[PDB]
DNA sequence: TAGG
């Protein structure tokens, strides 16, 4: 498996760029930006799985990430 | 920064 846990994202990052940024990274598997309209916790972050393990191999090495407008700390994600 |  290969996932990257992005930490600290804008008020609503569009998986679309995340798809480009990370897509351009390589083969993105999926992008899940969790949002709570009931309490809006401080999770304000996004998860990204790569079909491949390269974007993942590099992502984890990247202290911080910048997606279009959003910029969050990506540490290999865990599901 | 932690979804589901």
């Amino acid at each position: 498996v290969k996932k990257i846990f992005v930490g600290g994202l804008s008020p609503d990052t569009p998986e679309e760029k995340i798809r480009e940024y990370f897509g351009g990274f390589g083969e993105v598997e999926s992008i899940e930006l969790p949002m709570d309209n009931k309490t809006n916790k401080r999770r304000g972050f996004c998860f990204i799985t790569f079909k491949e393990e390269e974007p993942v191999k590099k992502i984890m090495e990247k202290k911080y990430h910048n997606v279009g407008l959003s910029k969050c700390e990506i540490k290999v994600a865990m599901s």
